[PDB]
């Protein structure tokens, strides 16, 4: 079989077959050498001893609040610290991208073809003896068995950081613009050829879909008015293909950028908020530029809302996740004197780790009601009956589930959580400890080190035998959470660079784009640099209800 | 009308309307400020003082040959100068790209839609009173008159640098992988969504076309053997769509990556050569990796040829073009410690300046024959009759025409030259002087300064009335050439950044790609780093004839 099946090359060294049963490791710019790239250079040997562990870094960022209070209020220091945050993890991500599900080696097909999700690690070769390479049994444990033993939820576990439903639905809405998996081809393929924050879930992936959603007046998007309230247009009026069960009323079949946003009222909530924000920005720009035509009012507004989305995600969404005392800042200027590629390619592993099913509650508490999944699905009437204001007020108060720690996936979505395990095996992912080493983390030496607990670790060991063949996705959900946090180490050290890559890698963050003229002048620019999840809701939802990503 | 038709903002400042009759300049990171971004800051005054003119920089690289011969033999020193060359033009090209033919302002459509050629300068607004903005008459002079008076060829004017027909066809074959105008949409649209050196003119633009060209054994491409010589396969054999006149027999319809390479035997030459080179690399890779399957042999071979092409283009093609005594070097490691975007977007203006019609001869001299244009087109039988070796031997000694200097466009392609002017106007190009200011050059004050003579300059002033409304393309052909050189100043200062970005911006030049393992080991890596126009011909053409881009 393939001589690289055992994954011998360490420290980002690249493995290559030299014969039928011999290999060679490419230690180019790894900082190491030797047959397996395990012998470090002198300078490398220094960089290792002086490198702080991720847990050491996390402690500092979550403690000494009196010190960060000083820093956060010194713009020079804040920008300086943030400059480090954004330049810290420096080569963890291949850009331009490399492998994908069909190529364990670099090729032009893998680079050019935008339909593929890219891969941080190459897949396991087909003719490898065991699923994870050479270690482990001839077969991985039954996925259902793994699901029910350590993943499925017994009793609802709240998020100790206090994440609410405003957060959970934002995460689903925001990420499903670049996590558009194309099941017609397979789990390794995507429909989001933009590979990042292009707001295609609001405007549409194709130009043909966009023009059906547009009004072609003042740059706005088509809309309807129900009970004096602005809601998205219908499938019938725009002739936009959406995903709805046949038994859904015509006027409740809303049409938006993403075909699947009719699935959940919480998504339609955000789909409605952003539609209003777009038309709001149109109004502001038309006031500033009465000379502009419809097309320019539209395009400029889209770039503005893109900036808003990136602004909010960093300084609200990621800030809440981090739990840091340090105030994250969105300022593209901090990369202009740095080496950074203004491009991005969505990793399949970035998709996989973002399956935060445990975030979901058992019921959805709106006003005085508590709907179940069977009731909540495709019930756009709920959104209408209650209104956006009561949606915001209710979802700001309702707590969300904990992602890590194990056993918190709702039974309602068991078929989805299991599908994540199966498709991870279809795309032939490498093991948990292989992705830890890939992102400069110490491999787990025991299942009890992974979960920090004896019970699930016992069950996991009986299922997998070896810790070195533990799978990625279930490990992320059963991993020992950081102190009073929502994630474990692996979720963060892998997730942080992937997230910040698609955010800062956007063209509007480039020097030639990051100008007032790009966004219609100082007015449009100001909309972005002052945007927040609070202001978003305050400007578009009636009554301006208080909101946040935390229940407090 | 649009408040920015007059092009008020200077020094890379961006113009924005703030009403029906007013505008506003964005002077961000220009080094200037004021209403029109024209008042220089202090550090700029320092840098504008120290800045040497391109005319004198070109002088240095073309003189003191004895000293360059020394520098060319000091690795550390060759390397360091080539690094400067790659970085001497830090912010000339927008990357990620900005405007196109439909968007004179930044937008997500202009950025994401890869069907567009990008634009170095935004188009003139639709409601502008004069074709160039506010200057000049209501209409530009008839393109036919501009064509006949100062563009068409009387006496054939040969290239002083000694460019041969190997050069002329290489330039045509090489650039037509990223110059594929989608004429079903317009001149501002491209069919090459790769926007760079992807060698799709060999392997095909889409995956389907590629699989119809591949043999699926040993990673090789389909081929036929005619008289012991290897040639591309037929359209019948591959079902690959090719552009041929109806009177071309089924056996002479060669199928290659590019759909239009069949029309010119000079292109079908390199198409055959590069197809041979591909299968040669597969042979080598197969005995380096007898364990490898077909798919990896192909994909790895495509990367090496991409590397070869960039290697050959820089150190042979661009080298001969420049005329510099300094020996250029293809070394991606020179950009690792520098701010560089490993991405590219083909500019429309890059396409326009590359319309080197004057490079063409009056006849195509092969062995004992002098073929006219009418005889040469679609005549792949010429290729079979003489052979590759006679083709290389003959095209090596046949000289090419001078691009700049005026009056050198062959009569046989006058319609094409007229189309370059018509379409530039169709795409609403800005004037010559605007594109000069865009590239840190000084605007021409008179037509005599532009041409360096009196006769043609008098002709153009009768046509255009103002030097500030002189079009970009016809100027490139009549511009005063550098001393015994093929190009004028504008052709160089525009084309040099565009060419260097398209080559180095290739993902294989990125640090994670520039590894021996990417190309199948040290053997395949050396194939890239030792590639040349002579080795390409020697390894693939029978007899290994001597060739270059000169003599
Ligand atoms: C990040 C938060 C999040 C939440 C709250 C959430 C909540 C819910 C939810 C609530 C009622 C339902 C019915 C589903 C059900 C699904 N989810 Co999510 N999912 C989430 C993250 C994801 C991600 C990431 C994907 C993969 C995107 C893709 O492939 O299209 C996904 C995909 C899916 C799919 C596509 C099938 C597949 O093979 O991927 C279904 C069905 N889902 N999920
Ligand atoms: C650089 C060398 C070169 C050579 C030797 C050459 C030789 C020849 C030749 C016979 C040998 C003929 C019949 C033509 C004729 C044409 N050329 Co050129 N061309 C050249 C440079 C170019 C370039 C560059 C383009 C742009 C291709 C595009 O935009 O699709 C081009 C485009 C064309 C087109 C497309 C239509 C148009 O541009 O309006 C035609 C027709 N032509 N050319
Ligand atoms: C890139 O832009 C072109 C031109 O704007 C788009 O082509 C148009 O597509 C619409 C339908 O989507 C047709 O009705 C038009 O006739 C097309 N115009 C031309 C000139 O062909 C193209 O779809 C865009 N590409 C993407 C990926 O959105
Ligand atoms: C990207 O890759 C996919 C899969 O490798 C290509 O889709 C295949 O296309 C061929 C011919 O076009 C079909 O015969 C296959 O059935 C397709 N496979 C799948 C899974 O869809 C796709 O064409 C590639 N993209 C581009 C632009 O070439
Ligand atoms: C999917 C994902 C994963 C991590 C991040 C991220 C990014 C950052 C920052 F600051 F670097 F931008 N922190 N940060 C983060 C840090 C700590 C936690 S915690 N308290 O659960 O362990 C959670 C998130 C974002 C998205
Ligand atoms: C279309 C085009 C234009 C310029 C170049 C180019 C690039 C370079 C280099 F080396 F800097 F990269 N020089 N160089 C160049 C420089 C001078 C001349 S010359 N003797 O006609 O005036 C000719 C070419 C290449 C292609
Ligand atoms: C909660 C709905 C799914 C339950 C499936 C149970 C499958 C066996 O799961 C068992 O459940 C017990 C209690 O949680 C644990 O003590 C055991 O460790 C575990 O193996
Ligand atoms: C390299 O790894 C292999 C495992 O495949 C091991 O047998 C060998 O001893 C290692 N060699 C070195 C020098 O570490
Ligand atoms: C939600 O759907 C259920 C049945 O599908 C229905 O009884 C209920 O009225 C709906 N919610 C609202 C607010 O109408
Ligand atoms: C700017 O240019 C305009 C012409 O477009 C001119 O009228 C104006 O006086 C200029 N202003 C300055 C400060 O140079
Ligand atoms: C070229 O074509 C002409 C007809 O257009 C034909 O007579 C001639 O034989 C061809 N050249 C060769 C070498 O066959």
């Amino acid at each position: 079989h393939h001589p690289c099946c055992s994954n011998p090359c360490q420290n980002r060294g690249e493995c290559m077959s030299t014969g039928f049963d011999q290999y060679k490791c490419d230690c180019t710019r790894t900082g190491f050498y030797g047959e397996n790239c395990t012998t470090p250079e002198f300078l490398t040997r220094i960089k290792l001893l002086l490198k702080p562990t991720p847990n050491t870094v996390h402690y500092i960022l979550t403690h000494f609040k009196g010190v960060w209070n000083i820093v956060n209020n010194i713009p020079f220091l804040r920008s300086l610290i943030m400059k480090y945050v954004l330049t810290s993890r420096p080569y963890l991500i291949d850009s331009p991208p490399t492998y994908n599900v069909h190529y364990g080696y670099k090729s032009w097909e893998a680079f050019s073809n935008l339909s593929y999700y890219t891969r941080a690690l190459p897949p396991v070769a087909d003719d490898c003896p065991t699923p994870m390479g050479v270690k482990g049994n001839k077969e991985l444990p039954d996925s259902k068995e793994v699901l029910e033993k350590v993943l499925l939820r017994r009793e609802f576990i709240p998020d100790p950081q206090g994440s609410n439903m405003m957060f959970a639905f934002f995460a689903q809405h925001f990420t499903h613009q670049f996590f558009k998996t194309d099941h017609k081809r397979g789990p390794g393929f995507t429909r989001g050829l933009g590979h990042g924050v292009d707001l295609n879930h609001i405007y549409g992936e194709t130009l043909d879909r966009q023009h059906k959603l547009r009004l072609f007046k003042d740059g706005k998007l088509k809309y309807q008015v129900i009970g004096g309230e602005v809601y998205p247009p219908t499938v019938k009026d725009t002739q936009v293909e959406m995903i709805y069960p046949p038994h859904i009323p015509e006027n409740l079949q809303f049409a938006v950028g993403q075909e699947v946003f009719g699935l959940v009222p919480g998504l339609m909530m955000y789909a409605t908020i952003w539609l209003r924000e777009h038309n709001r920005v149109c109004d502001i720009l038309k006031q500033e530029h009465p000379e502009w035509g419809d097309e320019q009012l539209f395009q400029t507004s889209r770039l503005i809302l893109i900036g808003e989305t990136i602004k909010i995600v960093i300084e609200d969404y990621v800030q809440h996740l981090s739990g840091y005392h340090f105030k994250l800042k969105f300022d593209p200027e901090l990369l202009f004197n740095q080496q950074f590629q203004y491009q991005n390619r969505i990793a399949s592993e970035f998709n996989t780790l973002y399956h935060w099913h445990p975030l979901l509650p058992d019921t959805f508490n709106i006003e005085d009601q508590e709907y179940s999944f069977k009731q909540f699905l495709y019930n756009n009437s709920i959104l209408l009956e209650h209104g956006l204001t009561q949606f915001v007020e209710s979802f700001t108060r309702q707590i969300a589930g904990r992602v890590a720690g194990g056993r918190n996936v709702p039974i309602a979505v068991q078929a989805v959580a299991k599908a994540s395990i199966d498709q991870s095996r279809e795309m032939k992912y490498q093991s948990l400890n292989e992705y830890r080493k890939r992102f400069s983390l110490k491999p787990y030496t025991s299942f009890e080190e992974l979960t920090g607990e004896k019970e699930m670790a016992a069950e996991l060991k009986a299922l997998y035998s070896d810790i070195d063949v533990m799978e990625l996705y279930p490990a992320l959900l059963v991993e020992k959470p950081r102190p009073d946090a929502i994630f474990g180490e692996t979720m963060v050290e892998l997730g942080a660079p992937f997230s910040l890559k698609g955010l800062m890698g956007n063209p509007i963050c480039s020097p030639q784009y990051w100008k007032p003229s790009t966004f219609g002048g100082e007015v449009g620019f100001k909309i972005i640099n002052t945007a927040s999840i609070q202001s978003l809701i305050c400007n578009n939802v009636k009554g301006c209800p208080f909101t946040s990503f935390n229940v407090q």
